[PDB]
């Protein structure tokens, strides 16, 4: 399949140069997959989602995302325009409130929630968890994040907008979970994207076009923003059977293209997440 006109992020990771701006992809498009977006929520009315977008947990008075953080990340996964996996199932997790916040025992709780609430869910091609959040280094947001991985998800993290070593940030930090930088579309490290031995793998973080509350769009940046590039990929690549939620992140770094990001620092991957798909 090819999507003409598409976001730039879409078509440079169905492309081995930058400059391009068509997404290839293969049809299956993520059926039969999942992505969890833990996150403000997400507004599921949207016509993107086009009825595949369900919010099946919060932790405060409303379900609603009034923040449009977590609507965006989830367009980035699986809206038909926007979407890296176009048939994906999505289901939102309300962990941080309507200013973008919330406590780490939230997040924790949200985590360990789609680690059993996947079992209640059909997604016979694999399951995803997308977190673009993260705070101060903490053992225990780390093993949470360690557990639901451990549980069968694919978790893809966010590095963190610091310009730091993600060494200090949590659940960046956590070995066993993908975590993922930002790159610009002059494939540029992003001036604001973490870096480090911890980072897996760079997806598109500038000025990302996607879908945002009021059922409107918008274009914003952050490693919030590379990271459901990265797991709408991982459902797109389990579906293909390609790989698993325990190896997909290793998968990823080992197709991905390597050496065309500037700006790396030195010990930090220099990987840049691609679809390998050749129509
Ligand atoms: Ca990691
Ligand atoms: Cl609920
Ligand atoms: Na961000």
């Amino acid at each position: 399949a090819a999507q003409t006109n598409a976001p730039w992020g879409l078509a440079r990771i169905s492309s081995t140069s930058p400059g391009t701006s068509t997404y290839y992809y293969d049809e299956s498009a993520g059926q039969g997959s999942c992505v969890y977006v833990i996150d403000t929520g997400i507004e599921a009315s949207h016509p993107e989602f086009e009825g595949r977008a369900q919010m099946v947990k919060t932790y405060y008075y409303s379900s609603r995302d009034g923040n449009g953080h977590g609507t965006h990340c989830a367009g980035t996964v699986g809206s038909r325009t926007y979407g890296v996996a176009k048939k994906t199932q999505l289901f939102g997790v309300k962990v941080l409130d309507d200013n973008g916040s919330g406590q780490y025992s939230t997040i924790i709780a949200g985590m360990d929630f789609v680690a059993s609430d996947k079992n209640n869910r059909n997604c016979p091609k694999g399951v995803v968890a997308s977190l673009s959040l993260g705070g101060g280094y903490s053992s225990s947001v780390n093993s949470a994040a360690a557990r639901l991985q451990s549980s069968g998800v694919m978790v893809a993290v966010a590095a963190g907008n610091n310009n730091a070593d993600a060494r200090n940030y949590s659940p960046a930090s956590e070995p066993s979970v993908c975590t993922v930088g930002a790159s610009d579309r002059y494939d540029r490290r992003s001036s604001f994207s973490n870096y480090g031995s911890v980072l897996d793998i760079f997806g598109p973080g500038t000025d990302i076009l996607s879908t945002w509350i009021g059922g409107s769009t918008r274009s914003i940046s952050g490693t919030s923003m590379a990271t459901p590039h990265v797991a709408g990929l991982a459902a797109y690549l389990m579906t293909l059977g390609k790989t698993t939620a325990a190896s997909a992140c290793r998968y990823i770094a080992d197709t991905a293209n390597k050496g065309d990001l500037s700006n790396i620092p030195f010990g930090t991957v220099n990987l840049l997440a691609y679809n390998n798909y050749q129509a």
